[PDB]
């Protein structure tokens, strides 16, 4: 339902200021790739590690869910 992916401090992830509900939200690289963020304000970057928010309506807009946690 919600992507269970975890990453470490030197793993890249995605911020998306268009989809997030707060600036600490992030999704893993595969969830970004399998979603639709064209013309979004997104950035691939480091985040000090984290857990993917894809599929979680409390953290991420539904239109920003990838195809596998939609
Ligand atoms: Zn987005
Ligand atoms: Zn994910
Ligand atoms: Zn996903």
């Amino acid at each position: 339902a919600v992507c269970g992916s975890v990453w470490g401090q030197n793993d890249l992830a995605y911020r998306c200021r268009t989809c997030e509900h707060d600036p600490t939200c992030a999704i893993c690289v595969p969830c970004f790739q399998n979603g639709n963020h064209k013309d979004h304000d997104y950035s691939i970057m480091y985040t000090g590690g984290g857990c993917c928010d894809c599929g979680d309506t409390t953290a991420w807009k539904r239109e920003g869910f990838c195809s596998r946690h939609k």
